C-alpha cells in the first residue's frame, strides 16, 4: 500500500469547508472528512472511488 494511505487525515488551513475523502487505515475504509482549502497532505481525495482505488 502507498505510504499516503497511512497519512492521518488533515483539514489543512484555509477558510472553506470542503467535503473530501480520506483512507482510514485503522478501519480499512474511505471516509468523509472536512478540508479547509489549503495545505493538508496526500490522504485527501476528491471522490470515494479515487480513495478506494488507491488504498484498497
Amino acid at each position: 500500500l502507498p505510504s499516503l494511505c497511512y497519512e492521518p487525515a488533515d483539514s489543512g488551513s484555509g477558510t472553506k469547508s470542503e467535503k473530501r475523502i480520506y483512507y482510514n487505515s485503522a478501519r480499512k475504509q474511505c471516509l468523509r472528512f472536512t478540508y479547509n482549502g489549503k495545505g493538508g497532505n496526500a490522504n485527501n481525495f476528491i471522490h470515494t472511488f479515487d480513495c478506494q482505488h488507491t488504498c484498497l
